[PDB]
């Protein structure tokens, strides 16, 4: 059966990830805690991605998710991975330096406001709200 996003399942898509900016340091962000954020991230941007296929899948030609946002969503899905890699690999007291932290925090970590311009641009795109 076909079925399709509105806007309440798109705003139940919603997540909020820990900022971590200004946590430079082993001492102030744990690996245990990136981890769990990644984990969040990840799981979220799954589960977007998967609705925005079966949205379009629907093949409903005004209720479309634009390719250009299905491309964003598989990005945003490949650096959350990146991202619990990163922490997974690295968890342990000989790897989680202060230098790797950083990295993570500058570099790696998926933030809040990536997934709501996500989310947004798919309401956009189907024309909801």
């Amino acid at each position: 059966t076909i079925k399709t996003l509105t806007t309440k399942d798109i705003d139940n898509l919603k997540v909020e990830i820990k900022d971590f900016t200004g946590l430079n340091t082993k001492d102030k962000l744990s690996s245990d805690d990136a981890k769990q954020e990644s984990q969040k991230a990840f799981d979220a941007i799954n589960k977007i991605v998967d609705a925005f296929a079966e949205n379009n899948k629907a093949d409903i030609k005004d209720k479309k998710i634009s390719d250009s946002t299905i491309a964003a969503a598989n990005n945003l899905k490949t650096k959350a991975d990146n991202a619990l890699k990163f922490v997974n690999e690295n968890a342990s007291v000989t790897n989680w330096t202060d230098d790797r932290v950083q990295d993570f925090v500058n570099n790696k970590v998926v933030k809040t406001k990536e997934i709501n311009d996500l989310l947004s641009q798919a309401k956009t795109d189907l024309k909801l709200q």
